[PDB]
């Protein structure tokens, strides 16, 4: 697995989302697109907007096709309306190919475009099933596979920094790698463990057990996937179902009790600060999620450090002071494994073998005493009961 050409093709190391460069139309209009495995719609800005440095101009593409049909897409945070149509797409730092894909020209949007993010579109990599209007709208990756020889899987390495990067730093620095059609062994260390995609709509998985510094949260596993558990590059936080969230924060609060933090912090609202270089990483617990394996009654665990769940935010008063935000939050829509998780590993979306694999990221942030981890197997039974129906 050597796609050294696609290696380092991502951006927004310490920004608002990881994007890849793409081009749409003829002649090629360049646009940075947010990699989002939590949805299935390919959409781009198509009209000027305040937080848009550039956008898709249909009238200038010789290959554009207006489907004369509107589309509406609502996300946990933000939404947009647009006009459906198709055009030719390319990924400069992806496989050398061109495919005709469905494209939503965003005309009306609300709390979607993040000012300064530097991305003008979104690449929904999930399955047709959750695509809008309905599943008849072939998602991008599906078009890519049907129209070429590119293998049916992709890999993601999202690189966090551990420290805040200013405007020009997020621009001139690798944010990670999105390997389309294969795996690059250089992106990870150790072994790759695969968990089954329960059902092909979101990239759904099943969590069988959660630990806070080795201590079992000991709750009925169904709770851990209450509604569902998905993997989403487009979500910042490790989002957890209300009940699981309350329990985790209680345990995290107990593990770090030698220091007190204002309630707002645990809500992810107010940031906590320490003298530059004095962040007490050791007082915070590591967090482990156990996922079902391909082998029956067997499972493995992925473990993250506070360096993954304590996000670096630039302090108002420039003070060298290192500041963070608790990036573990509540969800009424199931567990969401966002960047907090993905930034710790190399994740393989083996759509072809209907599975997702994890391995310690060659770029995850850590200290000299602890590191992210992926280990197995563990003999736990009746794990089918974990799934929500
Ligand atoms: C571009 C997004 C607008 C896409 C959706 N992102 C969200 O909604 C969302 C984005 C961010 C956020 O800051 N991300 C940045 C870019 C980011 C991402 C990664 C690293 C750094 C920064 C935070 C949250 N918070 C909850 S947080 C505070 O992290 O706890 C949520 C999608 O990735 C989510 C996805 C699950 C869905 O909404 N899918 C749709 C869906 O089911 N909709 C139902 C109907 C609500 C789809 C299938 C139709």
């Amino acid at each position: 697995g050597s796609f050294v050409e696609m290696v380092d093709n991502l951006r927004g190391k310490s920004g608002q989302g990881y994007y890849v460069e793409m081009t749409v139309g003829s002649p090629p209009q360049t646009l940075n697109i947010l990699v989002d495995t939590g949805s299935s719609n390919f959409a781009v800005g198509a009209a000027p907007h305040p937080f848009l440095h550039r956008y898709y101009q249909r009238q200038l593409s010789s290959t554009y096709r207006d489907l004369r049909k509107g589309v509406y897409v609502p996300y946990t945070q933000g939404k947009w309306e647009g006009e459906l149509g198709t055009d030719l797409v390319s990924i400069p730092h992806g496989p050398n190919v061109t495919v005709r894909a469905n494209i939503a020209a965003i005309t009306e949007s609300d709390k979607f475009f993040i000012n300064g993010s530097n991305w003008e579109g979104i690449l929904g990599l999930a399955y047709a099933e959750i695509a809008r209007p309905d599943d008849s709208l072939e998602p991008f990756f599906d078009s890519l596979v049907k129209q070429t020889h590119v293998p049916n899987l992709f890999s993601l390495q999202l690189c966090g920094a551990g420290f805040p990067l200013n405007q020009s730093e997020v621009l001139a620095s690798v944010g990670g790698s999105m390997i389309i059609g294969g795996i690059d062994h250089s992106l990870y260390t150790g072994s790759l463990w695969y968990t089954p995609i329960r059902r092909e709509w979101y990239y759904e998985v099943i969590i069988v057990r959660v630990e806070i510094n080795g201590q079992d949260l000991k709750m009925d596993c169904k709770e851990y996937n209450y509604d569902k558990s998905i993997v989403d590059s487009g979500t910042t936080n490790l989002r957890l179902p209300k009940k699981v969230f309350e329990a985790a924060v209680k345990s995290i609060k107990a593990a770090s009790s030698t220091e007190k933090f204002p309630d707002g912090f645990w809500l992810g609202e107010q940031l906590v600060c320490w003298q530059a270089g004095t962040t007490p990483w050791n007082i915070f617990p590591v967090i482990s999620l156990y996922l079902m394996g391909e082998v029956t009654n067997q499972s493995f665990r992925i473990t993250i450090l506070p360096q993954q769940y304590l996000r670096p935010v630039e302090d108002v008063a420039t003070s060298q002071d290192d500041c963070y935000k608790f990036a573990i939050s509540q969800s009424s829509t199931g567990t969401v494994m966002g960047a907090v998780i993905m930034e710790g590993f190399y994740v393989v979306f083996d759509r072809a073998r209907k599975r997702i694999g994890f391995a310690v990221s060659a770029c995850h942030v850590h200290d000299e005493f602890r590191t992210a981890a992926v280990e197995g197997p563990f003999v736990t039974l009746d794990m089918e009961d974990c799934g929500y129906n």
